[PDB]
């Protein structure tokens, strides 16, 4: 409360631990359908289905131009990937098991490094 704070957790190496975990999200073989955006145009249904578009390279130019307030919301950008492909993509597709994969990858990592 005013004038009374918990201790300060060490912030200062996020940006570029966040950008490594990127950097390894981005290089997985299986990050195929996440590394641009989703063309609206020639996609069928995604435009009115998924409501807040998200893709890699949407998250690497965020995070190079200081559009993440903290490192909670840029877990929330990388989450919103994979809820995205799930809402959209059946389990037993390529696309499908490629956002399974990638959703353990990245939340390993995360834990990891942070927890």
């Amino acid at each position: 409360s005013m004038s009374v704070k918990k201790p300060k957790r060490d912030d200062s190496k996020d940006l570029a631990l966040c950008s490594m975990i990127l950097t390894e999200m981005e290089t997985h073989e299986d990050a195929w359908p996440f590394l641009l955006p989703v063309n609206l145009k020639l996609v069928p249904g995604y435009k009115k289905v998924i409501k807040k578009p998200m893709d890699f390279s949407t998250i690497r130019e965020k995070l190079s131009s200081g559009q993440y307030p903290n490192l909670e919301t840029f877990a929330l950008d990388v989450r919103l990937v994979f809820d995205n492909c799930e809402t959209f993509n059946e389990d037993d597709s390529d696309i499908g098991r490629a956002g399974h994969n990638m959703r353990k990858y990245f939340e390993k990592k995360w834990t990891d490094t942070f927890k």
